[PDB]
C-alpha cells in the first residue's frame, strides 16, 4: 500500500555527506566527504585531496567553507579535514552494527560532479584484502563519501570501483575508518612500527639498508621463527603484527640462521 | 516466509509499456512508450520517432498498431503518439506522488530489442536541470519507457544513460511530462514565449535579430534588471520565465543604460 | 527498526555457492558452480571446465577438492562434476517457485577470481530465447554460479553478461538446468532426437546428407506440413519437438512435394 523506500536512510545520512574540491592555480580534482563529528571533522580519501592549495567543502543545505587539512594515511587511503563547527549534521554512526553480506546499502557522493547522487546495491564482500565491496553504483567523485544501510547508518567511505566490470566497488569499512580518523586527529598521523625487511617461517628476500633488521643482526636468506613471541608463518599477518608495534618499542625475535636457533632484539622505528 | 518482489508493480504497469519502432526505407530505430490515456495517447521520446515514415507500436499482450503523431517537443525530448483506442491497458498515474531520493524504481523498455525488460534501482537525485536520475540501468531502446515506484506509479520517462559511467540515467518526472503531453494533444506543439536574447542584472552578449528585444529598443551592453515585474539576476531563471508568457502577450521589462533606468515595454512572440 | 537485508538468504545458500578452476600445464579459466546434491553433484558452465586437465573446487569453508566430469551439454552451456559426498551444504531447491519479473535475486560466484560475491538485482525477463535476465551484475566468474531469491532458493545458473550494456545478464533457469543434469547423471550426455534439416510450413533450404531427412525421401524446396501427427509451421518450434523424440523412433512426417500429400516415415537418431 505504501512505495518501498529507503528515503528515511537519506534524510538521515545526506545531509552529513559533503562535496570536497580540491583547488590549485581552478578545480584539480573533486570528491566526497563525510561529517563525522559535530567539531567539524570530515572524512575524505586522500587521493582527493592530495596536492590542494585550497580545499572547498559545500554541504547541502549550500553553505560553502574552507577545510583544513588535519592529516592523511597513504596506506588506507584516508584524510581528515577541519571546518567551522556551527550546527552541522553529523553522521549517524552505529558501533554495535557489523556489516553483513546482503545488506542494502546507499552510497552518497558528488559523481561527475553532478551534485549529491544517491545509488542502491547491497555488501557484496567484506574482508577484501580491509575493505567492503559492494555494487551501490560508484563513479569517479564518488570517493571520500558514505556507504550507509537502510537505517542511515554508516557503514563505510567510499573508495574506488574496480569487458568493463559492473557493480566492482569498494569501501573502508567504519571501524577501520574511524580509527584511522582518530589516529590523525590526535597525532596528526597513523603511526605504524616498521622492520626493515621483504619476505615470502618467512625469508628475508631483501633486508632494509637502514632498516631495524639489518642494524639488528638479521642477514638475507634467514627465516625467521617468532615475532614477539608469535610463530611468523605468513607475510600479510606478520607485517599486519609489526604495523600494531610502538615505535621505539624493543621486541624478541626468533630467527634461524643455518640449523641454529638465534633470539634477537630488534626495536621497532616508524614507517615512513 | 515469502520472498520479496515488486511482481505486484509490473503486473499493474507494464501491460502500459509498449515497444515503438522507427521504420523507413525497415527499422530505423527503436524503443519504448508509454499508454497515458484510454483513449490511445502514447508518450515516447522524440528521438526515437525523429524522421520516421511508419511508426509501429507493439504491445505485451502482442497487439500491433500503426501509430500517428500528435506533436513533439525538441526541448524536452518528448513525443506523443495516437493508436486506436480499443481496451488499451493505461499507466498508473498518482498525481499526488512525488519522487523521494530513495524510492525503489523499476524502469521497464525494450534494451536492444531484447523484448520488455524490467530493471530495477531507486531514485538517485531530483531536480537535475527537469530530470529524475536514477541507477536502474537504462540502455539503448529504454528512452520513452516507464520508471515507476513499487506501486506501479509513473514516476517519469525514461530518455538517457550518461572509464564508463555506471547507474547513472535520467527520467523526465511524470508532472512535466503529462503537462506536455496536454499541451501537445490540445496545439500540437509546446508554446513557449520568445525573448531575442543571449545572456549571462543579466547582460545581453548577443541581441537575435528579428528578435522582440531588438525591435523593441534593446541593445548589447545593456543590463536588464525587471522582467514583468520581477528581478532578473539569473538567466535560466528569467528564460524559464519568459518561457511561461504566452505569445502576443506584451509586458515591461525594466533596463539599465549607461546609469539611467528605462522601463521597455517588449512584446513576445512564440519560440521556434 | 531493523535494517533491509538479504543476508538470510546468503546464509543459506552462499555456502553451496563454490569457486571453480580450470587448470592445464595453472590456471586456464575459472568461475563458480553449485552444489545440487548432498551426494557431491556441482552444476556449473560447459565453458568454464572446457579443456581442464584437473577441476579444483574450493567451498566457502575452506575445503579444495578435486572434482570428476560426469558430462557436460554444450546446447545449454552446463556441465555436472562430482566432488567427495562428506557433509556438503546443499542449495536451496523449491520446485514450486516460479521465477516472475521483479522478484529481487541475488547472484553469487567469483567474478575476477576476488572470492565469492554477492551483487543484487531483479528478474528482469523470463522465457528470453529459456533463460532468466537478471540486472544483478555478472561478471566474468561468475558463470556458473547461483542466482537465488531473497530466500535462498536457486532460480537459476548464472552463464554470461549481454556503449557498454549495463545490467544485462542471464541465467539458466532451475527447472531446465535441472533436468540437464539429470541427464548428465543418468546417461552421461543430453540425447537429442535429430532430423537432417535447415529450414525458415517449413521450407528445406538444405538436407543434411547422411541426414535421417536426405536418406528417408525428403528433398530440398519440399514443405514439411505435420511431424509426428503436429503441424509444423515454427521452426524453432518444429526443432524444439524433434529434439524430444527418443532416437531410433519412427515418427510418421507429411510433407508437400509440388501439388500432392506424401506421409514419410523417418527414424530419428541422436544428435552430435
Amino acid at each position: 500500500e505504501v512505495p518501498t523506500s529507503y528515503n528515511q536512510a537519506v534524510r538521515r545520512a545526506a545531509p552529513a555527506v559533503v562535496n570536497v574540491y580540491n583547488r590549485s592555480l581552478a578545480i584539480r580534482t573533486l570528491g566526497s566527504g563525510v561529517i563525522m563529528s559535530d567539531k567539524g571533522y570530515i572524512l575524505t580519501n586522500k587521493h582527493v585531496i592530495n596536492d590542494a592549495e585550497q580545499i572547498i567543502v559545500a554541504m547541502q543545505n549550500g553553505r560553502i567553507s574552507e577545510a583544513l587539512l588535519v592529516g592523511s594515511d597513504n596506506l588506507t587511503d584516508l584524510a581528515v579535514l577541519k571546518i567551522d563547527a556551527t550546527n552541522l549534521p553529523v553522521i549517524p554512526i552505529n558501533i554495535n552494527r557489523t556489516p553483513h553480506i546482503g545488506d542494502v546499502v546507499l552510497a552518497i557522493g558528488n559523481p561527475y560532479n553532478l551534485g549529491q547522487t544517491v545509488t542502491q546495491g547491497i555488501i557484496s564482500a567484506t574482508g577484501r584484502i580491509n575493505f567492503l565491496q559492494t555494487d551501490a553504483s560508484i563513479n569517479q567523485g564518488n570517493s571520500g563519501g558514505a556507504l550507509v544501510n537502510t537505517l542511515g547508518e554508516l557503514m563505510g567511505i567510499n573508495t574506488l570501483s574496480f569487458e568493463t566490470p559492473e557493480g566492482i566497488g569498494f569501501a573502508i569499512p567504519t571501524a577501520l575508518a574511524t580509527k584511522v580518523m582518530e589516529k590523525l586527529i590526535r597525532d596528526g598521523r597513523v603511526i605504524r612500527g616498521y622492520i626493515g625487511i621483504t619476505g615470502e617461517g618467512i625469508k628475508v628476500k631483501k633486508v632494509s639498508p637502514d632498516g631495524p633488521a639489518a642494524q639488528a643482526g638479521i642477514h638475507v636468506g634467514d627465516i625467521i621463527l617468532n615475532v614477539n613471541n608469535k610463530p611468523a608463518t605468513s607475510v600479510i599477518e606478520t607485517m599486519d603484527q609489526v604495523a600494531e608495534v610502538r615505535p621505539g618499542t624493543t621486541i624478541p625475535v626468533l630467527l634461524l640462521r643455518n640449523g641454529q636457533q638465534i633470539a634477537v632484539q630488534i626495536t621497532i622505528t616508524e614507517l615512513d
